[PDB]
């Protein structure tokens, strides 16, 4: 039987006999993802170029997500990569959910038409205070749901909840997300590692050794492949689909890494673990970090559990 | 003034006072690319999944059929077909086309960028057309380019008049001219190759890559990018500058990429954009192929970066 | 604040604190409409014509499969199916749906407007589900409406809360609420019927139309419009006011339009929009059907115009 | 073999060994039609309704701008513009175009069909371009046609080689040839006009229409259809046969429809398909216009039916 995102989420929401607020939010997010996809694919660009005789894509992506989440009545604190402060939903539109999102991740590299994406994490508001920015400072362990949209050769939405990970393919002819991969699980061990090796000069010594182990294996077995798109959603999704390891690790020049904990690292870690994978900073599980700043950075190394462990053994070797 | 791919090609063709045969070819290819783009973005996927109760084969069928029926071609070489296709007599025109209809399609399960690559030659003689007609060096290219099915769909067309970039507007099914007469940066800050094969590197590649990470003049190291789809990597090299390497090694002394419909059309685009493309030993466009599926090592991109690679290569003789 | 069909139905469903089964039904129906609209606009037609080397049956299969798989229905009546369809036990829900999946599709070769019409009943009896379940009078409707595949695709949904109009934005595949709680004009200036049957008209219809061309009060005559596709004619009537008539004639002594899936859903939308719908003898919504494909004469539209016709009807006993 | 409008026009242009200027025009027109179609189907409407926080004017702009930038035109006459538009010298070409960019847009609120009508003349003299270049009789048309934005979008193109119909595939933005060299039925079964204004009918129309409803023999009366949008009614007349009338009366002795960009292009299409088009006194294509916006009565369609109307018309003269 064919399944769409909206049918799937209404079905699970009825099994769980919830109020519907989470379902309303995901549906609002889904509309936003389709609007972003259409704009990323440059629909209507002919009008920018005078066919009949105007806002940047990440600004528009941010406006779309913000506006669709606010008007769902299901949220109260919204944190975006684009906004310094948490947005507090106005009283008449407030619901019980906190959302952290990157509206168009990888948009620095969009001039070359590389893959871009939207990342999101959804927390229940855990306190009875008046809603504030503090409500977004929960660890990834507390996520009710997370996922990402990938605007690649086709548009795919990956949704992770406590019942597992499911992949939906956008059918642009009818504007519906069709469930194509049910209950997804990552390979125990992959054959690809992914990181920016152009910065090897600054590598932590463990990262240098681990990558040396991938290119020059001690038992003279076959080397791993290298891939690095430079867009997290693209790189993380390839890890999920083919197995392997993705690294944006810490170094002495960037002791906490570069990616953001709330709206990049935590949702990707959540998808990974729900698929049977691992995600570490090296010192701790990504999801166990209690953030003190909504825009704080976190190092991340994720992928197949065996590949992340081998990096950890090398990491332990260098203390 | 707004410009479309079709309008642009008819204007240049009228300037040259040609017969229209190349214009008819390019328009058919333009149509094929739009069909491939629609399928690649998964239009109609709901019907595959039972809403009412392969992709590179379809891409090849799309390109094959639009070219055959364009009446401008006589020999078609595709990555998908071991032998050249000889167009049937009523449909023959004077052009040879070499193409990869969906380059990068092994890794489309992760939705990575894919693309179509093409190079167009003229028929080599008035005899009955044969596969030999596709064995010309890249220097003979009349036109070449690629479509990139990325976050958006873009067509890059390289002709003697230069390189122009068209963005597919999906709302109207038209290629809008967005980058006229495009030129690559003289020097970039990005290198692109699969470093997982570092065990097999030629010493010049080992040395050249070492200089990118540990610059002798204390400048900032290059960033690394490798999508693993040539069209994506080459297009990024064109747009941002840098260098793309798929070089020869001890296990593949002639490389991995195919010369006719991957290396040569990209080499032509690169040179037409002010960049360079070498095998290390010679310019790619100067290699005379003997087999339609022969491989070639390739190092392409910004001229200062390719020249710098060639100095290291000559250092190791 | 922007509103979509899915968002609207969920907001209304949670106000009512229902289980969601109706919302699941409507969402499945909306998806079928989007896919039907894509087929009507001929997306993918190029592949039928060999770019790589029936519409009402497809429309029926889309509505059938989406309703069956919604788990919300138990009896399905379609213009395309001789018998009611009984949903298999594991997929049964509490609703009966009667629909014309592609109304006007005989006259579609001229690209006339086409549409989907639907009416939704709660199953009223506790017997094992059967054809009898769809034989309820229109008064019992839970929801009804239509999709018009015209110059744009619009979905009209009438419920107890009134009539709402959603515009399909094809760029994102979403139904946008554009007309909230719509009410028809009290009196219009257009009449709509096939005047080619003037030879078979009953005296009251003959007289009513004569009054439209020759008003006794020297006011302006009404304009006439007749597309020949019920969704198009009724929707213009809803949007601009006026009157639509398909009375009985010698080829159709019980009228021509179908009671279950044409007259009742339109009568429901009209009355929820402040309009009227009569057979001449009784309200359409008060007709108790005995046969699922049975016909009814229909006169509907703005209330002043329908009353004016009814006054003429009583004049002739 | 699959055929597109662009491919078709290039093949026809090479048979005739023309310069390409007309082909550049039609291709520019085809692009404008696709953009118009996208807007009529309401793509991006979500943004108007605040998802992130003009239609006949846009149609006129799209056609004006695509014609100007084709380098194929010198005088442009539009229903939207009081005066003929003179293309600037540097963009001048040899053709005069008269068009209605969005005919029927008065009733577009009911989502009824709308359309673009166009007629293409060669400039006949070397004088400075002025309105006079647009005052040719329809006999001089080089090409004419219309786009119907209906249940699907179809482009009808009439030239000396006949009438051909192209279906827009929206998935790829391509007009697919679906009906080659079409001819209207010798006689139809449909009459089309606004019978609401029968009070003001010319007595000859009164008798003609009365004969369609009450045949003197035992044949079947005609059915009536009147969409109220000329492209829709005319296109149905083309596909199914019959007669479309927008005739003169004492209140409108020259009719209502405009001669240059409504009556003439349809007359040309009709005659190229084996149909007829008269004002009652003469063929529409024989009128020598004196004003770019002058009106002309039109009765067009199957030849047996127009001849029969002309018989009744002379009876009252
Ligand atoms: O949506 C609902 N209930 C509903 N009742 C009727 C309809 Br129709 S939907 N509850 S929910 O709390 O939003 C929820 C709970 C679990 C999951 Cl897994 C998801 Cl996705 C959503
Ligand atoms: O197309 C033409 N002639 C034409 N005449 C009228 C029209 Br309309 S097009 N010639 S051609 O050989 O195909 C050619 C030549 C140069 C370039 Cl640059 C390109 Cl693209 C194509
Ligand atoms: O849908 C629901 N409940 C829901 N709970 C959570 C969500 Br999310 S929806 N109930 S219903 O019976 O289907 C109904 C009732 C009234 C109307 Cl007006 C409509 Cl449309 C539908
Ligand atoms: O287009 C051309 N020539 C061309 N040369 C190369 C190409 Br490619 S097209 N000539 S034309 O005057 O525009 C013309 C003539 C007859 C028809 Cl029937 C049409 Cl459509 C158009």
């Amino acid at each position: 039987d064919v399944n769409t995102l909206t049918r799937f989420v209404m079905e699970e929401g009825r099994k769980a006999r919830g109020t519907g607020e989470l379902t309303q939010l995901l549906n609002s997010l889904c509309t936003a993802v389709k609007a972003i996809s259409s704009a990323v694919r440059k629909a209507g660009i002919a009008h920018l170029y005078g066919i009949a005789g105007v806002k940047k894509l990440d600004v528009l992506s941010n406006d779309l997500v913000m506006n669709m989440l606010k008007s769902s009545f299901a949220t109260c604190v919204l944190v975006s990569e684009e906004d310094k402060h948490a947005i507090i939903v106005e009283p008449e539109k407030r619901g019980k959910y906190v959302v952290c999102f990157d509206p168009l991740d990888g948009s620095s590299n969009i001039d070359c038409l590389v893959s871009v994406g939207t990342i999101f994490g959804i927390y229940r508001k855990k306190s009875t205070d008046e809603p504030s920015e503090k409500d977004a400072l929960q660890p990834g362990r507390n996520l009710v749901a997370a996922g990402y949209a990938l605007y690649g050769s086709a548009t795919m939405l990956v949704l992770a909840m406590d019942c597992g990970v499911n992949c939906f393919m956008l059918d642009p002819a009818i504007g519906e997300f069709i469930l194509v991969d049910k209950d997804v699980k990552i390979k125990k061990k992959g054959k690809i590692y992914s990181l920016n090796e152009g910065y090897a000069k600054d590598f932590d010594p463990a990262v240098t050794e681990y990558i040396q182990r991938k290119k020059f294996p001690p038992d003279n077995s076959a080397p791993y492949g290298a891939r690095y798109v430079g867009s997290m959603v693209a790189d993380v999704h390839r890890t999920l689909v083919y197995g392997g390891i993705f690294l944006y690790p810490a170094n002495k020049k960037s002791p906490n890494g570069k990616l953001r904990l709330l709206y990049e690292c935590n949702p990707m870690a959540y998808v990974m673990e729900k698929a049977g994978g691992m995600a570490t900073t090296g010192k701790e599980a990504v999801l166990d970090v209690i953030p003190t700043d909504i825009h704080q950075r976190a190092p991340v190394i994720l992928g197949s559990p065996d590949d992340v462990l081998e990096f950890l053994k090398v990491y332990e070797k260098h203390s």
